[PDB]
């Protein structure tokens, strides 16, 4: 069956600074909360860290070569805040900016549109020492940072993302303690969520004031959940899942207010966002697009007990196949999420800023990586992406997650999400079968599956 | 995650006369349309036929042993019409009835509840020579047949199914020409559908009049389809899918009228059911349960062109994993179908009379059949079955399709659906891993997946 | 493509006394030229002999069981002359006749038609000591032998073959010295050819006089050859190939004279058949059928040099695939041979008395013999057999060579021609995949290939 | 057996522009009907296209190196019409001509004789927009094209072929709709067949007028068929097979008239070639040779029903071994075809312009491709080629199909016909075992098989 895609569809791939760059202690780069976290014994699996990663800092040419070989039209990457402003504010490290300029220049020179992500969890340790995202001071620092990048790369980059996966940097980091800084405080997580949103709003305003042409948005990893039973309590239990991960950030931006149902939920628990008068108006700035980061979804039901958790929404195994990282495959969730976002936010421009599977396939004696499982996963989701477009949703692009295997945060290097296999011991890069497959999909513009 | 099942849940397994029995030309058994079809060159793959099959006719003890080893509480099987009435009517072949009595006695002796299926596509050739289901004469023959079985086994059997998968015996057989008799006439298929329904209604009436205690119903293989786009035309295109395969038979029974939308669809094409005055009232007889036969579902969209077919409903590949027979795995469709049936028909008693996967796994040098794929499939669907029960649907039982590998109709013996591996050359039966797995599920009454 | 076969087509399989029986020195059996030959160092590969073979002499029940499992309608076997008449003449060994009666009775009891072959190369050593087939005395001995068998088994057997593969027992044995007795004399080979024909004629006459109902014929292994070039000399070179192996025996029977072209060829070399006045008339007796033994054919060209040989007909490799015994696969040769025989001899009743492939496939760890190569070979030839029938040729039956692996004469036990695998060390018989395949072909009566 | 070949035998290999070149959108190359076809969803398997192919456009040196390593004396390639005349007529793209000049120069520099093929299905889309070969305008365009190439490369190339496989570009493309343009109209296919023949005749005339020394011919893929039964109707059914694919084109050229039997066949169906007065005389121009393209042949029989098709000639499976693309191996058909052509057309100069097998063998861990099946196939056919020469047929050369694996039209890249393995993902070329084998055959000039 032929799954068609628009002629002007933006095919791309994405990466993240700390996950691929390496050279963490070079050319005046300051430490980030992740350098600290990774260096802390017991925080990352096997004691892995992004010290070297894929060494992309010294392999701009190699990165771009993979990109032009893939035939990608858009490349999404992030800027390492500590690399341009080691202290988060003040002294500008030109050596860092030089790298990003060199990268962007190569991209442009090869017809690849840069999709820059300002913040991808690598907060400068200096700012963290001052309270990190828990302090409003960091909001100022981010505004300074954003303005700097807008002035530096704003003339070459016309695709900007303020924060990538707000829930992960806020709740998974400050509430669940799985990601840097590694705190376990619900209120703090809510504080961080509020401060990042204000920082975002201010960044959007600056983008507009600077008159720099292009688009700017935010990329939430809106968690999806399907109602176990057709009950009001189950549907609401599922609404809270996408509510505390996506709606919590998109609503203040689009409507100038946090989602009511979530506010009431937190309020009943004794939690409220530290809203300083004027904040909501700062956050309430029109953005050009929403970045959808999808990987999986669950089947939830209302449960007031421990099984339901803070959201009293218990997930129930569908018995579905899982990726090597343990996530269930529910391709239909992509369509459901896109449909939801399109309905609620007035069908704005949507870009799948992240979508991929974790499959640890290595090299066969063949010399190649036969990751059919990744191909199958991607194919299923691209079918849902095409479905959404056919269903009138404004999906303007798709960027599969991870160009190459990288530092998978707390999981270390064990989990592989890339199209290009990276042997971390020899740093040798070998394009997987999925690479060549995706290349063909991009070339054709359609899928015969 | 623990998927619970009611204490009184009827766990079972099913088979079909011509698919396992064998001894087609023994003890006075008359030929059926399938004996003829299978014997016709080019009709069945490799020229396979149910002459011997699994030889269950001579292995009653072996069959029952597998059943008690599995721990099954219910066993669904069918009666070979030509074996009890070689000419479809008149002379009663007691040798045939003896077999069924011996089987039923063994079942009862081992605490296994018989779930008898009167008609499973094996129409006596003698009746086919007179026009088969295209002639109203066959309706009389079936009424005679039903009455005979009700009087013979009615005292031991309290679970009766008139027709199994009406759409298959009607449309796939007389419209698509894939199954016996192998005709290609839409109107004829509609005629057959009407006549089988009248025969069903008359059989239900007889069941009531004979005062035989128990339950009686019909088992449709209601094809499921998911709307590609959230469009009225797509939703209607999907409604026609379940409409011409399930609603077309259940509506005349529950409401005393064919589904309006289907009537109009056929009418516009110049097709109408041969309704003789009084027929609808004969069909409109209350049944005790609905037998749900589920295996897969599709994703359809409206299409007036050839791609849409007669129903102008084009199926679009989900890119989902498929069984060895080529059917996509869409476990959620089970829940959707059960939910649909429960809503429309007043939440009647439901029994999943068929559900399984076609996986051709053979014996490993291990000596066992490691069919994890079948286990995974079953597990996923049982999770949906439990979901339905949790969602208030009256699902009272589950019977996985095929106790052992058998004659898969037009596919011959190549496609394996059973829990027990059957080597057709040596007729040796070896329980697969799925057998032992299902056994455990039945024993526990729940599933930890 | 469906290759149909007549409803009354005689499906069968064949064996040979010395190749399967065993018990060479039991129940008063006399030695044959093959017992002597095989016992002679250097005559048979590895020093193998038919002392035990498949031990079919003690396994009548097992033989017949394989036959009824195969679904064969006709079974062709041969009578061990030394087993019924140890000295070739005189004293009758009733113990031997008892075996054949027991075998025939079992066959008849299971609906298997016996196809008896009087002579299959096992000439009694006693007669060989008197000159063997080189002496006219043996003609008398054979007449006595034939009469004995006709009187003994004539009431149960209605299918008789006097001599099997005359060329092999004559030329390959007395001219090439590869088979028993192992002589190298062209004239002697011609003498033997003449004497066996007279013995045949006399046997046919006796068959008629005894009034025993049934059929009687001879089974030549008419070697086929295709003209390399469309030249008269090449066509004649090819005619001599089928001429000295088949025409040389069939012509005296059908026309009462040896083929002219062959007579002239031998005459020019100084060779002539020892025709005693009256002989040709004795040989010129009407037979009921011709037994065609086909396996392969070649591509020949005229060559007066050594490469052409005695017949000045040099074979040229077609580069075609070969069986494990080294014979090229030329299925079309079957049709060509049948067509030739049908044209020349007035389209008489034809029976493919031998056709199979030598494939040494053994048991896999599977426990089965996956001899797809044998299946493919048989299929190709059965397609040609069906072709011949469609082309109006009177082919009334097919008997694939070797029911089970046996003593392959000079090749010993190394070459396997059977449908049933025989482990010569343990004497265990295991039906190969070809067995089950052929069984299906016989059952259907057609072939979907 | 030694199969000898003449000392002056022209050993070669062949390729096709769109199948290997790549760089479809470079140096001003215009689109062809195949670029369009391949780019159309659902037209080519997996959505493959000749965009890159083997990238031979940028690898002239590599191509020639393989050629000199193979020891080939002749290299047959085709000119991409859209590459020299992007619009089919008018503006000459010198960049395209430069490539062909560079290739030809390298060939000549290494002692390799160029065998140029003007048309190999890649008709300029511009001409197709005007009706393509259905319009007589294209005849003019081809005449202009031919004249251009004759003037450009005529001084270096002395071996010219106007059209390659006329039946494929005509019937398979415009009647069966399997190849570009993809039409289904018998009359249109007949129109195209007529127009290409006129274009051919005009091209031959130009070749003569320009006084350019050398040879010029046409290469039909005359389909061969063997009579199932020795019946007149079957023989005629087989004559139509080679008649509508080869005789239909060769007769107007050699005799100045379409084959009578074919004319009558089409006429009875209501079809006639659009013969404009003077056309037959234009086509009736003496050619220097006939290019025989052989791969397989069938066994046909007369059949007025659907099974017989338009030609009422039903093919019957020989059960013979097949190549990986599904074609039966019938080596003898080569000899039969050559013999037929030699008899009918006055034994003109013949060149096997195409002959090879589709075997998808890839690299073993050995690092080499052990394609013994291709070697066996080639060997068998070369034996028939030698046979033809020995039989007095004027076979002056052999060119095995595909130097390297390439874009197999509608089959995409999945089917491999080359002597050199091409990994389409890495574009790495690895000589297969067949390469080294063929090299040896060319070196020796004979074959010991």
């Amino acid at each position: 069956s032929i799954h068609m895609f628009p002629s002007d569809f933006k095919w791309g791939v994405a990466t993240a600074a700390y996950q691929i760059e390496g050279a963490y202690n070079e050319d005046g780069r300051g430490m980030s909360i992740w350098d600290t976290f990774a260096h802390t014994p017991g925080k990352v699996k096997n004691g892995d860290n992004g010290n070297v990663a894929c060494d992309s800092y010294h392999r701009v040419e190699e990165d771009v070569q993979l990109l032009k070989d893939l035939g990608v039209k858009v490349y999404r990457f992030s800027i390492s805040w500590p690399r341009v402003l080691p202290q988060g504010t003040g002294e500008v490290n030109r050596a860092g900016l030089d790298y990003y300029h060199r990268l962007v220049d190569e991209l442009l020179a090869n017809g690849i549109e840069p999709f820059c992500t300002l913040y991808h969890w690598d907060l400068p340790q200096a700012l963290q020492d001052q309270g990190g995202w828990g302090s409003r001071i960091t909001i100022d620092a981010f505004a300074e940072y954003a303005e700097l990048m807008f002035k530096e790369l704003g003339g070459k980059i016309k695709q900007w993302i303020t924060f990538n996966e707000p829930w992960c940097m806020a709740f998974l980091s400050n509430y669940l303690g799985v990601h840097a800084p590694g705190n376990k405080d619900l209120q703090l997580a809510i504080d961080v969520s509020h401060h990042l949103l204000v920082a975002h709003g201010r960044a959007v305003t600056l983008f507009r004031e600077l008159g720099i042409s292009g688009e700017i948005g935010i990329a939430p990893n809106t968690s999806w959940a399907v109602p176990y039973r057709r009950t009001k309590e189950d549907m609401e239990a599922c609404l809270r899942v996408n509510g505390w991960s996506g709606d919590w950030y998109l609503d203040p931006i689009y409507f100038g207010e946090y989602p009511k149902f979530m506010l009431d939920w937190y309020e009943n628990l004794g939690y409220k966002p530290p809203i300083v008068d004027g904040d909501m108006e700062l956050i309430h700035q029109p953005i050009d697009f929403i970045g959808i980061n999808y990987y999986t979804s669950s089947m939830n039901r209302y449960n007031p007990g421990e099984a339901g958790g803070m959201l009293s929404s218990e997930a129930i195994s569908m018995g579905a196949p899982k990726t090597d990282i343990g996530w269930e495959i529910y391709a239909e969730g992509l369509y459901d999420l896109l449909r939801y976002t399109a309905d609620k936010y007035g069908n704005p421009t949507l870009y799948i800023t992240e979508n991929g599977a974790c499959y640890n396939d290595g090299l066969s004696l063949d010399g190649r990586i036969h990751d059919q499982r990744r191909i199958d996963y991607l194919a299923m989701h691209l079918i849902q992406a095409s479905r959404a477009i056919e269903d009138g949703i404004n999906l303007k692009g798709y960027m599969e997650w991870s160009l190459m295997d990288n530092f998978e945060w707390a999981e270390g290097y064990g989990m592989r999400f890339g199209l290009v296999h990276v042997d971390y011991d020899t740093l040798v890069r070998t394009p997987k079968d999925s690479f060549y497959w995706y290349k063909g999909v991009i070339s054709r513009g359609w899928l015969d599956l």
